[PDB]
């Protein structure tokens, strides 16, 4: 709207998609989050070719400061660029819309839960490897994801895994797994959170590593829910007692060791994503398919 700083407006120019270049099919919803519903759309680029996109309508913006923060991040997130991270194609201002590349196979969790598919143990470990490669990138940019999970990674038509659900695309795409803190009101995916994050609400790249370990366990169970018989808030106690996710039936031992390392109670003794890329590449390499 009109109250926006013009210099900020000028700084975001290169992110902004104009209505003439974007066709959104608003009659069908393909995805839903908290902050908006998601629709298929086509983006006319330089050449006049249709880029297939997922377009999100941000429904809960109430004031102009929220919009400015939204543009400010748009500018940051547009510079991010890795094969295993979901890119931002841009934003439509003229509801604001977030334009993302369309991901043919949807979120990684629904993909592996879908019983018509048979991803092998090698394929599953490959998906995890790809996640670690994108997280390696993000961490190199000293960006903390805070909500890494298989529901928040996407899969494209070539089965490239894209880490998603951060920046302008950040949402709860499955609200079942988020709780509210008694004394701060933040929305917490508790069963993916590191011990320290549950105790002191502090997030770091090493707490991204904890979540990555839970994500690997998701892969090895083909998307079973973690701690099914541990209630949301009994989880801190469960972990503080020195207990962890059990090894999945078809999880190879060396990968379970990787997981367990990811959940070390000392953030600093957890491996880095660069070490996870190395070690998981090795594990992936020892399978046939
Ligand atoms: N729902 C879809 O078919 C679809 C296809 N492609 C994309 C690309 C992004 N989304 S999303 O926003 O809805 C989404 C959906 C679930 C998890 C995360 C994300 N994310 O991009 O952050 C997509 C959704």
């Amino acid at each position: 709207l009109s109250a926006l700083n013009p210099e900020l407006v000028q700084a975001v120019q290169h992110v902004v998609i104009g209505p003439s270049s974007l066709i959104v099919h608003f009659n069908e919803v393909i995805g839903r989050g908290h902050f908006g519903c998601v629709y298929h759309g086509t983006l006319l680029d330089n050449d006049g070719k249709k880029i297939h996109c997922a377009v999100k309508s941000l429904n809960r913006i109430t004031d102009i400061g929220e919009v400015s923060q939204f543009l400010t991040e748009g500018i940051i997130m547009k510079d991010f660029s890795h094969p295993n991270v979901l890119s931002l194609l841009g934003i439509c201002l003229r509801s604001p819309l977030v334009v993302l590349p369309y991901m043919k196979h949807g979120d990684l969790r629904n993909f592996i839960r879908n019983e018509t598919h048979n991803p092998t143990v090698k394929d599953l470990i490959g998906f995890g490897l790809q996640v670690a490669k994108g997280m390696k990138y993000l961490a190199s940019k000293k960006f903390v994801h805070r909500d890494l999970a298989a529901r928040n990674c996407m899969l494209d038509e070539k089965f490239t895994v894209k880490v998603a659900d951060f920046g302008l695309a950040r949402d709860m795409y499955d609200k079942e797994y988020y709780s509210v803190h008694n004394k701060t009101g933040a929305k917490l995916p508790v069963k993916w959170m590191a011990l320290e994050s549950l105790q002191t609400q502090k997030f770091t790249t090493k707490s991204d590593v904890w979540s990555f370990g839970v994500l690997l366990w998701e892969l090895m169970t083909r998307g079973a829910p973690p701690y099914p018989d541990v209630n949301t808030f009994d989880i801190t106690v469960y972990l503080l007692q020195g207990r962890r996710l059990l090894q999945p039936e078809y999880c190879p031992d060396p990968l379970y060791e990787v997981m367990l390392k990811c959940w070390h109670p000392k953030a600093e003794m957890r491996p880095s994503f660069s070490e996870l890329v190395s070690r998981i590449s090795a594990i992936f390499s020892t399978f046939i398919g």
